[PDB]
């Protein structure tokens, strides 16, 4: 008999590492390399070109939530968008009041790794909005999945995390940005 | 003035390292993973696929020049075809009585490199059938054009050479060589 954990592990506040965003609306697979700072609340976001995909335009994003602002570079082309941020920040984190699911091992004999799943689950709502997997021994994100605001759901994979920013250049916009607010997309 | 070197440097005897072979005939570049040992006359070539390239077979050759036999392995289905090898041993090294062509850089300010070209031009010949590009510093193959056999040209290209061998596993044949004679091709 293991003791439910009273509360879960805390997530690392920073790291460099990569991510695959499933989003079902539209069956896009979007593979990126992320910065994520959950001190300074700001998350930097440059998608990945692979051999021979049909769409031409790939974007950095810069979400610099302490100042209000996201901005989008075309990779390419360098044009540039500034919005303003209306929405909180959200960490890759498990919220503190979160229902304990499961702990299991991910993999094989020799080569595995335990992992918790936590979620938003509570007895009022049939569909939970929310379901994380993260290490038991780290506390890393391995997988998301987000069915918020009607049903608009992704899910999140997360690999090669290194703790800490190595490079902190990268939250700084590029000089193209004395720039305005398009809808690039 | 920089005196004409009297004999070529001496080429590396033992290396793993990578090709792109460019045949004219049919316009095909193939990329391999080469393990070179001219002390044991064998050499080890494995074909590498690329993403959505329009043929479907791969194959390994280990070329064992002092048993007189060549092993080629489909490398999916691990069918393997054994056949005698007629035709003597030939370095990647610049021979002996080759001509002194020239000496240059390859690259920019900074980051660059020498190398020197030799070949078996000589005046009897309108055309050469040997041009080998080497380094200055440790003699490594660049880039090698062979005119050679009745109008059959290659077009050898070497990087991420590493001296030594550091796996020689890869000079067994595999199980399934208790084995005859196909040309797979
Ligand atoms: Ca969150
Ligand atoms: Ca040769
Ligand atoms: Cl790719
Ligand atoms: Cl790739
Ligand atoms: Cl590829
Ligand atoms: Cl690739
Ligand atoms: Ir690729």
């Amino acid at each position: 008999h293991h003791h439910h954990p009273v509360t879960p592990c805390e997530a690392p506040l920073q790291w460099e590492g990569r991510i695959v965003l499933y989003d079902h609306n539209t069956g896009k697979n979007t593979r990126a390399t992320v910065t994520y700072d959950a001190i300074l609340q700001r998350i930097r976001i440059l998608e990945e070109k692979k051999s021979f995909v049909p769409c031409k335009r790939f974007f950095e994003y810069i979400f610099l939530y302490q100042e209000a602002v996201m901005f989008q570079i075309e990779q390419v082309t360098k044009i540039c968008s500034k919005n303003t941020l209306t929405e909180p920040w959200d960490p890759y984190d498990i919220p503190e009041n979160s229902t304990y699911e499961d702990q299991y091992y991910i993999g094989g004999p020799g080569d595995q790794i335990p992992v918790q799943e936590w979620s938003d689950r509570k007895p009022a709502r049939k569909y939970e909005t929310w379901v994380g997997v993260y290490t038991v021994k780290d506390c890393y994100p391995v997988q998301e999945t987000y069915t918020k605001n009607d049903s608009m759901t992704t899910s999140t994979r997360f690999f090669d995390i290194k703790l800490g920013i190595s490079d902190p250049s990268v939250f700084n916009p590029p000089s193209t940005c004395e720039a305005a607010q398009p809808l690039l997309m």
